[PDB]
């Protein structure tokens, strides 16, 4: 249903926007939560990412999810079945220890082998009930990540281009991160009217197809 909403929106814009050469000229200055780095170790432990605020998250293979907050000290854990536990990392209870030291592993792999996926400015304050990954999908072309608040992100392998759909002031936004990791953020309402370049449009289409899976 979170997914239904994002699809409904993105199909809407895709089926209704015009033909264009260039991307839209009207562009915004803002920040919001998005995935700056990620790491797939799903063959063994699960899938990890880092967010814009420097929270580290991991979706484990068994369904559970852990986040390390930007203080590097505080953990938020959801079980498979939804149950939320919050405790500090170093004083973890027995049955979470293996997973915490894995969370930590992911944090340090990302910190010292990977670079930020984009030049969006770090969100200083993320205040809402905080994000966790609902769902991820990899095809041979791209990685798709969907968060509990509807934030939608797809990263293309070939050229490190990315698309991000989020909602900010009760409004839908799409940002394109290009080959140079420069970000441009539009109003969806704006893309609807003015359309965009075929390169962006094709990536939007590819993204939608990932969502309909």
């Amino acid at each position: 249903s979170v997914a239904d909403t994002v699809a409904r929106v993105l199909r809407g814009c895709l089926e209704n926007m015009p033909e264009a050469d260039c991307i839209p000229k009207e562009q915004l200055s803002t920040s919001f939560q998005w995935v700056t780095k990620w790491v797939d170790y799903s063959n063994k432990y699960g899938f990890g990412y880092q967010l814009s605020d420097h929270t580290v998250g991991v979706l484990f293979n068994n369904g559970a999810h852990m986040s390390l907050l930007p203080d590097k000290k505080t953990v938020h854990y959801y079980a498979e079945l939804g149950q939320c536990s919050v405790f500090p990392a170093t004083d973890a209870p027995e049955q979470f220890i293996s997973q915490v030291t894995v969370l930590k592993y992911f944090s340090h792999y990302m910190e010292e082998n990977l670079m930020d996926g984009g030049d969006l400015p770090s969100v200083t304050d993320i205040r809402r009930p905080r994000l966790y990954l609902l769902q991820w999908l990899k095809s041979d072309k791209a990685l798709m990540m969907l968060f509990n608040d509807g934030t939608f992100q797809v990263n293309f392998y070939h050229d490190h281009t990315k698309i991000i759909i989020c909602s900010q002031n009760e409004e839908y936004l799409l940002t394109y991160i290009n080959e140079d990791r420069i970000s441009t953020t539009f109003r969806l309402t704006t893309l609807l009217m003015s359309g965009c370049s075929s390169e962006l449009k094709n990536r939007m289409e590819y993204a939608l197809n990932m969502l309909l899976q």
